[PDB]
């Protein structure tokens, strides 16, 4: 989560 969030945002 922590890193697939990072780049979607």
């Amino acid at each position: 989560l922590a890193e697939a969030l990072h780049s979607a945002l």
